């Protein structure tokens, strides 16, 4: 896998962000995760977490997997990195997301996230509380 540059356009919610990629605007959906809806418990906090992570970053990178790069809604599907830290993984580690939507061909970082989820659960963090 390889990291490509992008710049924040706008935070959206816990697992979507508007990014400029190769000069075009696009909504990215975070691979391998599911966060509560804004109206559901921990939904606001998930959004606030992702927002801070991406807004504070000096450098946002996008990392496509080996399979589908766009979903049925036209959203990009990627691992997003904020100053070299993976947002997908961070949310899961904080118990602000669950591992989810694991499809074959787009699951390189599955075991990594599951490990983070194992440790979030062990600590009864956020959704595991
Ligand atoms: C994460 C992810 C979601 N999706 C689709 C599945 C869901 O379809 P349905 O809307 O038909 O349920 C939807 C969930 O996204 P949200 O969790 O952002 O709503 O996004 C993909 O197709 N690929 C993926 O890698
Ligand atoms: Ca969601």
């Amino acid at each position: 896998l390889h990291k490509e540059p992008a710049t924040l356009i706008k935070a959206i919610d816990g697992d979507t962000v508007k990014l400029m990629y190769k000069g075009q605007p696009m909504t990215f959906r975070l691979l391998l995760v599911d966060v509560p809806e804004f109206n559901e418990k921990y939904g606001p906090e998930a959004a606030a977490f992702t927002k801070k992570m991406v807004e504070n970053a000096k450098k946002i990178e996008v990392e496509f997997d080996k399979g589908q790069r766009t979903d049925k809604y036209g959203r990009g599907l990627a691992y997003i990195y904020a100053d070299g830290k993976m947002v997908n993984e961070a949310l899961v580690r904080q118990g602000l997301a669950k591992v989810a939507y694991v499809y074959k061909g787009n699951n390189t970082h599955e075991q990594l996230l599951r490990k983070a989820e194992a440790q979030a659960k062990k600590e009864k963090l956020n959704i595991w509380s």
